[PDB]
């Protein structure tokens, strides 16, 4: 009776128990999905974290900047879910920008090598992952990535904003490719969520001014949101990702669904 | 195990078995919802049509231009669902524009009295219905209306486009009010669906040029849509409305969900 | 050497010396335009006000809700500018919403007759004026209307927001008609300008909460604007309207130009 | 009496007599601007081409991927225009994407090193150029870049679309920096212009299917445009850039002006 009963779904992006992807994985399992997880670099950590999920899920290594990892990924997934089985869903919950590209470091002072690394991981990899996994996805399947609305500039987010603008564009092209397989591609634009790192940035890890600006952003977001916004609760975001992974948004692709309390629809 | 198990939902807008609202009502009942229906003017017809739905549903009269109908509506709904029970969902699937405001009649030749009637029924009534029903809606509830993307002009749709632009604005304000009740408000922007009337317009009911332009629109829509678009199948639209009525998009309000095959994300 | 040398331009919307249209008219005359003015209801007042413009300009009566005024307008304009001469530009600087539709009166409590009057004057009349004047406009000509960005909801602006959403849609259709004459149609979306009435609303004319919200809006607008925003200075808006009336934006139509300090491009 | 009388403007991006920047430079000189030009790699060619401009203009070498060129640029400009003089305008008319990232090569088959080079030149360099030149720009000045509307996906444009989405984001952040200097930053989103290279792509240089799709795009663009679109005429685009360089859009920044015949406002 679960929303995702019988579905096989790959979830990337878990690194702590506060990762948005941890909550996506939890809700998906509560709703009957069978998962395969991917993790970057710290696999012992990630295994220990994902031991706390409701059900067992194989963990595979994936550095999206590593061409060998991407080239072997479909085979490794198929080994984990069984020959003759394919995926019904893929969750991209991956982002990175060097400190030069976010925070109080001036916008103009980010070297391109740093910006390029952030765009590789945060935007191009959405296409890389789709390339690798579409050949082992079933018709009716769904690829979902995580977005933070970049349509307006904001303090401190700087080149990560630019990376998210690129991601939104990439998603519209991935939809064209995915459609050939009967697969949808969409982003969920979430409101601000207090992951470990965000509390770190609020405590000043990227400069005092950036932390101050994020707290103002958070406060304004809840004010503007007609149904409010709880930055400590990723579950509403996770539910939205599961909606897109389900059979219930079958005519939506190349698109952005806003799980943000409605804040982006209100000026003040 | 239905998506809408236990939910009480009001559905407006059925007039034929090809009405988008007929399919919304059908899918909602398949998913366990208990419905109350509203109909305009031809109640004997509408009862005979809705006899074909999977389950029984009380039918109430509602002309959204009639202030007495709106003032009595909540009481009549409560009588139908039982004292002490409230609604969890409301579907607005209502639209109208006089022939002077659509088709081959020149854009400049639509008298304002005609445009005003179309905007009353197609846009203002979304607010009227929310005003009437929010006092008998439960927290966590959902109001959904039907949209046809008006962000660009198009042939023949003329003042109905303007009415839909107004509706989109109205929805953002209804979200502000609905949030006070813990209720969401959203639109579903559907691709073109061949209702009775649309085949009528294709057969030339509003002029030959308008019918020709609609057929070109339909053809282009399926071409652009990365997953295709079947104008003869309202079920994907109905499923999307049910997704918004469910618990699975809990952080989305004041917003527009596109159930259009992804066509609006592609230029060609 | 003026930007608008030799051009004949109709300017509507002057009612006080703080009207945005007064400043449009002033700047247009400084730049060599020959004007015809239209005014509503208080023609003795408007004549006394426009006596202060740099140059003489005939004043014609125009109530945009009056069909007889609209039907005679082109003939009256031609009489004022001389047989055989046509207009090169038209400025629509007209808006109205009854107090029930703006301010602290609840959104749901605005009667449709009031909303309909506001939409007639604020949105439909953009089409009415184009219908009346396109037959006496020269190729290369330009129609400009005034907008306040309605893409997100905001406190108190309420049904005027809805009217501006309608206007934006109307403009895209007027562009289709105007193009047949070689004429452009565009809106200028201005930041908040302290007209007489706005100081009145700040002093509480539409309720204390509305005045408080407008002051917060004004303050936020200047903060967000990368080049700042001076609500006491309409000249930057007037210059932008003159740019659209000129020969220098010849490939822009159906569009919106933002003269708002850049505020709409920034979240905070 | 020229629109840009007395203004000192840097124009990048000339490589042939069909370059959009060649036409920007020509119109700017016709309107009284004093120019400094920058060129990439083929300076003998570019000098011979720009000999045909109405007036003399110093040519400086600038490879935007070359950090030494960027670090010396302001000094070289100041030498060319005279100590104590500053720029009033900067035109970025620079774009590049390797063949793997455009045309018929599959979207998924573009290596990131190629995409990264295209984003460096086409998007990041807008920030690089602003960083280099803002210290020698006057208050009231204007930075303009060239855009091709990337809000929807399209055939063949592929990763260049993604680069333009990034550019639009970069422009909103450059506006924040430029505002500190009293300088505006905006993009002009042009319709398709038949430069040398575009005729090359139509003749099949990036594959037959891509050429076919571009011809369909061009045809549709003129159809949709309410005032038509002439792909052989860059002058309307050049005029629009000059409007933004002028004093007549003083409250517009972080924004996009569409010089596209109005096509983006029309669905069909
Ligand atoms: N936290 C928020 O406020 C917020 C808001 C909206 C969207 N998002 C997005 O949600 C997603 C998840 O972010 P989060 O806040 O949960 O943070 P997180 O740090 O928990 O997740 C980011 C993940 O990216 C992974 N990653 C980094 N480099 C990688 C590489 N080379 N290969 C593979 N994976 C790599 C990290 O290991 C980590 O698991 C990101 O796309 C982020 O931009 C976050
Ligand atoms: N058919 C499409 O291509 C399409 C596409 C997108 C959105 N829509 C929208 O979907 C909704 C339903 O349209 P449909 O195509 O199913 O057509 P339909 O004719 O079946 O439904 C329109 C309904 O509006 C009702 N209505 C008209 N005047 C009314 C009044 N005074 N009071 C109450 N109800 C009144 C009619 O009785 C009818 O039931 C409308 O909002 C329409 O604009 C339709
Ligand atoms: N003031 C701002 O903050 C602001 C911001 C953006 C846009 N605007 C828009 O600019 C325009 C001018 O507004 P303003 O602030 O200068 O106020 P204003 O009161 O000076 O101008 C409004 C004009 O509309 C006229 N009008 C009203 N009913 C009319 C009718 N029946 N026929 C003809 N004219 C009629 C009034 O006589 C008046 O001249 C309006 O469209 C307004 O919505 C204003
Ligand atoms: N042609 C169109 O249809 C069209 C439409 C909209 C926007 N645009 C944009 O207009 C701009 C100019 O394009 P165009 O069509 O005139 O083509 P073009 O080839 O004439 O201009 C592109 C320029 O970029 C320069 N460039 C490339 N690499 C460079 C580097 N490393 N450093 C400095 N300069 C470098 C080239 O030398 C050339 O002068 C580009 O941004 C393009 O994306 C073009
Ligand atoms: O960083 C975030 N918000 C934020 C940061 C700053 Cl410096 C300013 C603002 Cl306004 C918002 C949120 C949104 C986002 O994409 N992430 C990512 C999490 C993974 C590493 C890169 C950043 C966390
Ligand atoms: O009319 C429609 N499409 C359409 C019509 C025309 Cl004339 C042109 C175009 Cl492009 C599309 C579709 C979309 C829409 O809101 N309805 C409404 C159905 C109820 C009565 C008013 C119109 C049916
Ligand atoms: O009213 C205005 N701003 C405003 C009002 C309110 Cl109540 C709230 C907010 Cl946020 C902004 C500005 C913008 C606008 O269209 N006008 C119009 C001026 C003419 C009469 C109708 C209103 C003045
Ligand atoms: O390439 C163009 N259009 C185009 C190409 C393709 Cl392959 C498809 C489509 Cl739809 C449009 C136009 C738009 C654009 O940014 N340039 C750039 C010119 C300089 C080199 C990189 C491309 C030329």
């Amino acid at each position: 009776t679960g929303l995702l009963d019988g579905k096989r779904i790959l979830v990337s992006g878990i690194i702590t128990d506060s990762s948005i992807a941890f909550h996506i994985a939890r809700v998906a399992q509560e709703q009957g999905a069978q998962l395969v997880l991917t993790g970057f670099d710290r696999l012992r950590l990630i295994q220990r974290i994902t031991d706390r999920l409701p059900a067992k899920a194989p963990l595979l290594e994936l550095d999206v900047q590593n061409e060998e990892h991407l080239a072997s990924l479909a085979g490794r997934v198929t080994e984990a879910i069984g020959a003759g089985n394919k995926l019904d869903g893929v969750v991209h919950s991956i982002g990175f920008m060097p400190q030069t590209g976010m925070g109080i470091n001036p916008f103009f002072d980010a070297p391109y090598a740093d910006v390029s690394k952030g765009i590789h991981i945060s935007a191009y990899s959405y296409a890389s992952m789709a390339k690798a996994l579409l050949p082992i996805m079933n018709p009716g399947g769904s690829i979902v990535g995580m977005d933070f609305d970049p349509s307006r500039a904001m303090p401190a987010y700087n080149w990560m904003t630019v990376a998210k603008s690129a991601l939104e564009s990439v998603n519209r092209f991935v939809a064209r490719e995915a459609g050939k397989y009967g697969v949808r591609s969409n982003l969920v634009a979430a409101g601000p969520i207090r992951t470990l790192a965000m509390s770190a940035i609020v405590g000043g890890a990227l400069g005092e001014e950036a932390g101050a600006q994020i707290q103002l952003l958070e406060e304004g977001w809840d004010q503007r949101a007609p149904i409010g916004w709880n930055m400590k609760d990723a579950t509403p975001v996770a539910k939205t990702v599961c909606a897109l992974l389900s059979d219930w948004l079958p005519a939506t692709t190349g698109d952005i669904i806003y799980a943000d309390g409605g804040a982006h629809t209100q000026l003040l």
